[PDB]
């Protein structure tokens, strides 16, 4: 919490992120990557839906004005969860919570569909697996879980500048494989992985060019060091993508 808080997600590096992904977003493609990864979902007024690491509460926001779901966001960054409350007003079917998915503790078969959006890369291998066996209890019997998350190609492959990028960061980023066979090992069904990296790359080329057409903007609310940063941040992510070894994976399953 406190690295994360201290680090990545600082207010100023949560608003940076804004900044290029979109409003109420801090990841990939912000509302329309969104709107894509949720197409093929179906929920109602009656659905219950938790979103593991929900940030600024764009996710929840979506899935509540598509569907009119119950949505609860769970966030480890009391900051972040706090700019998330500030955003939403006069609705009791949106709920967000500062707190550690790996600690909350939910009833069994609670949930329609459980949701998460480039939030599980932060977590241990081993946390990885408890947080699945956790949603596998979690989900209702005909409930779904939905992920996008970042991979990447074996760690054998990595170069000393994606090494550092991983370090820095704290991910523990695995293979789009590894990842499924996870989800196989918690006895999830119907597990659908796929590698994305190329509609990724797309969604940071879309990314880059807003940044750079809108540079005088970003300039005034930030600075040209931060500028720097994430140009070349977006750069690296373009670069890494297209040669595969830094991935975008989905997944989808089922309880049974
Ligand atoms: N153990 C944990 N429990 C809950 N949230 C966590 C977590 N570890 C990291 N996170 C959260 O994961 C989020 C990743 S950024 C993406 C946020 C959101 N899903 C969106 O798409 O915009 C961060 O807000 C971070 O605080």
């Amino acid at each position: 919490k406190t690295f994360l808080e201290n680090n990545q997600y600082t207010d100023e590096g949560v608003k940076v992120y804004e900044f290029i992904f979109g409003e109420n977003y801090i990841s990939s493609g912000g509302l329309e990557a969104t709107k894509k990864i949720l197409s093929d979902i179906e929920l109602n007024e009656n659905s219950k839906v938790l979103d593991i690491g929900s940030g600024l509460g764009g996710g929840c926001m979506y899935i509540n004005e598509k569907y009119g779901a119950h949505t609860h966001g769970i966030d480890i960054c009391s900051n972040i969860v706090n700019m998330a409350n500030e955003r939403v007003s006069g609705n009791n079917k949106i709920i967000f919570e500062a707190n550690d998915i790996l600690t909350k503790e939910f009833p069994e078969n609670n949930f329609d569909l459980i949701y998460s959006r480039d939030a599980i890369l932060h977590l241990s291998l081993e946390n990885k697996n408890k947080l699945f066996q956790k949603c596998y209890k979690w989900l209702k019997p005909t409930g779904t879980l939905l992920i996008t998350d970042y991979c990447a190609t074996e760690k054998e492959n990595w170069d000393d500048e994606f090494k550092e990028y991983v370090k820095q960061r704290k991910y523990t980023l695995i293979t789009v494989e590894e990842y499924a066979d996870i989800l196989t090992a918690c006895n999830f069904k119907n597990v659908v992985s796929k590698d994305l990296s190329d509609y990724w790359n797309q969604l940071l080329e879309v990314e880059h060019k807003y940044l750079h057409e809108n540079k005088e903007e970003f300039l005034k609310l930030f600075s040209e060091k931060k500028f720097i940063s994430l140009d070349d941040g977006w750069s690296r992510k373009i670069k890494d993508s297209k040669r595969k070894m830094q991935r975008w994976g989905y997944f989808k399953a089922t309880k049974n």
